[PDB]
């Protein structure tokens, strides 16, 4: 049988090979096939820190943090909440469907902030440790990548500080083992 | 004044914090903003793997290389051209205009052995680290992030083992030393 997960980016750098292993380990028969962005359902499931409005199922709350250059020249421990739009800013390109960055660059005045669109936090987080720009990430990931990125990871003095994430699937249109199956996994999955 | 520039992804990993630290030293009253996909022209600059048909001046050819986990089940060196879909890919998103993989998945038999598409190949590397799929990626951006992610980078058996950056921009409707001044720039980095 085969699965249609959408993990939508940047979570697909934590949960998709955790995702794909376990199953590859305890169903080899069963093929997981995976994408990072939205855009047959009985076999689809999406993890996202969107409801996209299928199911949802709140399953944790991450905090956001603000990330920069280790060797920034001014930026040397947390910031206001005035100073952050303040500073250049990397951001995921806002013309994304559903786009991570969305919820920060809501406005002219914090759009003008940004100097730079990347296709992924990954890309982004790669352009603040060459640079002066800072971002505004998921704690996990801008942990992640700190040491080897040369990062400074530092509270949101933001009021949006958090994203939820979600699990959604097609309603039960009928009983069905494997797909319950899953359904049980993916909650295991992403709660561990 | 203002300039638009679009470094497609991958390229702005390299490139991008290359030309806005140059620009920021030498004309620190210039404002150069970044995109990383394509999708006002005078102030318009394209860096990309594609020709988009503007002028259009080739500057460099990239090897393409394979990229596996250092700890890889099966692959402990490098593989045959017969090989190469015989394993699990990580690829980015496709359906993306202009992604980065669409010439090495252009067959029904070769988009059969992808397993995780990814909104870029910064992503696509951070999976292929944790898990057994493997991918296709510039060379340079390859063995950046190898120490880190715990890859393995061997060569690639395939026809298509290079893909030529080029620089593009709109054609001098009129004289503009500031546009001229901007592209003098941006062949210097780019051929450094
Ligand atoms: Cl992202
Ligand atoms: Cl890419």
């Amino acid at each position: 049988r085969v699965f249609h997960l959408c993990v939508c980016s940047p979570l697909d750098s934590i949960l998709t090979s955790q995702i794909y292993n376990h199953i590859e380990q305890i169903a080899p028969n069963i093929h997981v096939m995976f994408k990072s962005s939205l855009n047959y359902q009985e076999t689809e499931f999406v993890i996202s820190y969107e409801d996209f409005h299928f199911t949802s199922v709140p399953l944790f709350k991450d905090e956001m943090v603000l990330v920069a250059s280790k060797n920034h020249p001014t930026i040397k421990g947390p910031l206001l909440k005035h100073d952050v739009y303040n500073e250049q800013h990397a951001a995921v390109s806002l013309d994304r469907f559903a786009s991570f960055s969305q919820p920060w660059y809501d406005t002219v005045d914090k759009q003008a902030s940004i100097a730079y669109q990347g296709m992924a936090m990954m890309s982004v987080l790669s352009v603040v440790s060459q640079t002066h720009l800072v971002a505004i990430a998921p704690r996990w990931l801008a942990e992640e990548f700190a040491e080897s990125l040369e990062l400074q990871v530092l509270p949101l003095p933001l009021k949006q500080n958090s994203r939820t994430c979600y699990l959604s699937w097609h309603e039960a249109a009928g009983r069905d083992k494997g797909h319950q199956w899953m359904e049980e996994q993916l909650v295991s999955i992403c709660k561990r």
